[PDB]
């Protein structure tokens, strides 16, 4: 039936708008803006304004938590959606707000909270629907009372708002909107689509899993540091399927006495049984069952090997799903890792970017924010952020705007939608702000793009060969007997754009990135930690399809000598070398290797079945010195009439290290001239108490200037050493004349 | 209204002296003396003798301890000020030390505390007001309990003090200057500062937190090696 459509996560934050697709769109005749009726699960009918997006599957309708509220409807379910021309602009409307998202605010909602709303956009309104306003950094849900053409209204610019104050207790079976949904996570939307596909259809549809007789997901163990929300996913899913959630904290169970404790995992999992389906979220999961060696006491070992026996007692349980919460998989008892537990595994992470800027955007939603602000840049330099840490920065920046407002003034609502946060508290909470992850391995699909190289074409074919072909069209390898090359070893000048070339490829791919800088192979290599090479690893087969990066290969050869009297082996290679031949190439994880010295790398290493391919990356040609030369200065406002062109010309024998240090030394000259200039204007109003900036842009004279510190790190005998190298590994393919009879 | 000010902390450490910034007192018609009555919020009322500052903010009064406890009031606490040129010079001041400041120490208390008190300077005084004189390597407070010309005068350098024994038990509203205070603390004024900016707003204005969505800080972790006053 055309008119059911599949309920689905919404893109627009509107409680009045539900998306649909163009083929369904056009189907049922709805034009853009026109009011549509949807017919709730329990004669919940709400009117609502269709929007039209490519994203929007033609099955699916997307929806927002307030409309879902309203029509007791969850995300998979079923509704039936009728376009309603016949609508009303219906004057008089009757609303009250719930008490308990009023629990402090003061004065005249209307004024500060419902005048915002219903004006400018005409909002469909139906008795009985229950709307979220934000604003006054305060989510106010209000009740629909009643209106003049009930059901089915249409607040007009000149309609008129009845309030009578007496805020609503709400009754049951309304889930208060406070309650933790999709929309509540950031940073985690391909870990949260994992766990959406494991449990939404063990859970959705328990009885359509029991009598089909497939294995559910028993064990999910969401491990990463801690302050990803972890806890918030857990309640998030459990919120948004229906199912009955069951929170154990570990430090609440290990802080009761001996047997308290078993009695207490006892009835939290006897009170997931009654409640099926139900999720059972087990926060910090290494407080109660910690590894083996960490638990000396006989009592903390009876806890574990209870949780263990729970665990393997889930198979008589019906529909409820285990999860829980870790830093890392090796905190945990490894009996709790096997199957029938917590066998399923997700890695929340470090946020990226665009995850950064999610959480922002979660997090100042209530927020009145200043135009100043763009959570794009905040997002941008909040490395090393969590989401707790986020949320932090936003209450920090929430408080210095409250503390410089309210210096010189149970609170005024219209004060707090007055009061709004600049870029500059923002900043401010940047400074003061200490992220708890900011040494945690960065795992994140890179920005970087060809354009920023612009050059070495054949390195990029062979780049795309290497690691676009094989998770692009996994078919055409099939079709052929040949498996994907495991790996690349870049090798050339130093600060020619190897990192840039590894980090553009996993861009093109859209493949998450790991960087391992030559000093992390040196502190395994000092302190013999080799094994952490194996975490590497799983951390790169966790985020397949994946580009693994080893800055410098060749790091703890020159430690040794480029030598000791040893051979080119060491451990921490030797582990390399392990991990890369344990590696599945079902996987899409690729190694890249980068060097400026490959005559001592490890012979091992350059093997079939390993870093087999050699490439050569030059010092930047013309062309790539022109790309490099324009991408250093994306940031900064560089006067026109400047010819990176010439530049790039005149630059020539200069590695890209080159040309960023000549880039930053005029940036040096154009902020030191702005310092002095403006240290200049101020003294003469000093001395002259009777403007422009003197310079805006980096001008010519600035890049001339910076010209003369201009370096040549890489000399003309190294660049001789690498195109020998180059020479001996090409002179050896010599049966190009071969051609068959 | 501009009698409203701010309560700050105080830099010069006389308990008679409030301060203010330089476009105040000319706003409020006061100068480098112009003794000022100053309103609590417990209906307690202190004159004290006006100074001035630059660092001190245009909308802060610089106060000491003794003057916020006669007061009753507290940092961040706004306070009525208003000039009091209607001041006497009052002849006789009848004042009692505190009992619990008092223990252990002999002789004439007023030779020994309120005489290098009370003199070379034109304190003002109020009745009931208790005024601390740090001595002999102690502190004791002294409560005024009369006033010939009721309820301010001017101590002069003719002005009779008089006590006799009978130490004056504190009463429950008034907090013993001995009480810690960020006067009792040196060599952390920066992480003083971050504590403060910390914990004032959420502790200062509790019903304001309640009511307003963010987040309060919950676990604060001072460290440093033993013996730095963390406690």
């Amino acid at each position: 039936r055309p008119n059911r459509l599949i309920v689905d996560e919404a893109i627009n934050e509107d409680n009045s708008v539900v998306s649909l697709s163009q083929p369904k769109m056009d189907e049922l005749q709805l034009f853009r803006g026109d009011t549509v009726l949807l017919k709730g699960k329990k004669r919940r009918e709400a009117v609502c304004i269709v929007l039209s997006d490519d994203t929007c599957s033609d099955e699916k309708i997307r929806m927002n938590r307030v409309v879902r509220n309203n029509l007791r409807v969850r995300l998979g379910d079923v509704i039936s959606i009728q376009p309603c021309p016949d609508v009303k602009y219906g004057k008089r409307i009757h609303v009250l707000p719930i008490d308990d998202t009023v629990e402090g605010i003061t004065g005249n909602l209307f004024e500060v909270y419902l005048k915002p709303y219903f004006l400018e956009a005409y909002r469909p309104i139906r008795k009985g629907d229950i709307f979220l306003v934000r604003g006054g950094m305060r989510a106010v849900e209000f009740k629909v009372v009643e209106t003049d053409p009930s059901p089915y209204c249409i607040v007009a610019p000149d309609t008129v708002i009845h309030c009578e104050g007496e805020p609503i207790k709400r009754e049951d079976e309304e889930e208060s909107l406070n309650e933790v949904g999709y929309d509540d996570i950031g940073g985690c939307r391909k870990q949260l689509a994992q766990i959406k596909e494991m449990v939404e259809l063990p859970l959705r549809h328990p009885a359509l899993f029991k009598a089909i007789g497939v294995k559910p997901p028993r064990g999910i163990l969401l491990y990463g540091p801690p302050g990803t929300g972890k806890t918030l996913i857990a309640r998030a899913v459990a919120n948004e399927t229906g199912a009955f959630f069951f929170l154990i904290n570990g430090p609440e169970i290990m802080s009761k006495l001996a047997g308290e404790s078993e009695s207490n995992l006892r009835k939290a999992f006897e009170e997931a049984e009654k409640n099926a389906p139900a999720i059972i979220f087990i926060d910090e999961l290494d407080a109660i069952a910690p590894k083996r060696e960490k638990t000396h006491g006989e009592v903390e070992r009876r806890i574990v090997s209870q949780l263990l026996t729970l665990m393997d007692g889930l198979k008589q349980r019906a529909h409820v799903i285990v999860m829980a919460a870790t830093n890392r998989p090796n905190s945990i008892d490894p009996a709790l890792r096997r199957f029938g537990r917590f066998d399923r595994e997700v890695d929340i992470g470090i946020p990226d970017a665009t995850g950064r800027l999610e959480i922002l955007q979660i997090h100042t939603k209530n927020m009145k924010l200043a135009d100043d602000v763009d959570l794009e840049q905040v997002a941008n330099e909040t490395h090393g952020h969590v989401g707790a840490d986020l949320a932090a920065l936003c209450s920090e920046a929430a408080l210095q705007a409250i503390r410089k407002k309210m210096d010189l003034i149970t609170i005024d609502a219209e004060v707090m939608n007055s009061l709004a946060v600049t870029m500059d508290d923002f900043r401010w909470a940047l400074s003061q702000s200490n992220p708890s992850a900011l040494r945690e391995t960065v795992v994140e699909v890179p920005q970087v793009t060809w354009e920023d190289i612009g050059g070495l074409e054949d390195v990029k074919r062979e780049l795309q060969e290497l690691v676009q072909y094989p998770v692009e069209h996994p078919d055409k390898f099939l079709k052929f007997g040949m498996t994907p090359s495991k790996g690349v070893l870049f090798y050339g000048p130093p600060g020619c754009g190897k990192t840039l070339l590894a980090k553009a490829i996993a861009n093109e791919c859209q493949a998450n990135f790991i960087s391992i800088k030559g000093p992390e192979l040196l502190t395994m290599w000092f302190g013999e930690s080799e094994a952490n090479v194996r975490e590497i690893f799983d951390k790169a087969r966790q985020a397949a399809p994946c580009v693994l990066f080893f800055d410098e290969l060749d790091s703890i050869a020159k430690a040794r000598g480029g030598g000791d009297g040893g051979g080119a082996a060491d451990r921490v290679i030797n582990q390399i070398l392990t991990e890369m031949d344990g590696m599945s190439t079902k996987k899409n994880v690729f190694i890249i290797g980068a060097t400026n010295r490959p005559d001592i790398i490890d012979p091992a290493i350059l093997r079939p079945g390993r870093l087999d391919q050699l490439i050569y990356i030059p010092l930047p040609d013309e062309k790539s010195r022109v790309a490099i030369l324009k991408a250093n200065l994306r940031k900064s406002p560089v006067a026109k009439d400047v010819d990176l062109e010439f530049l790039a010309k005149m630059t020539n024998g200069f590695s890209g290290a080159d040309l960023t240090e000549i880039c930053q030394r005029a940036c040096k000259l154009a902020i030191r001239e702005s310092i002095e200039s403006e240290i200049r204007r101020e003294r003469e109003r000093q001395t002259n108490p009777s403007e422009d900036d003197p310079v805006p842009e980096i001008r010519r004279d600035h890049f001339e200037e910076a010209m003369r510190f201009a370096r040549r790190s890489v000399s003309d005998n190294d660049i001789r050493k690498y195109e020998m190298f180059a020479q001996t590994l090409q002179q050896s393919r010599g049966f190009g004349s071969f051609r068959f009879p």
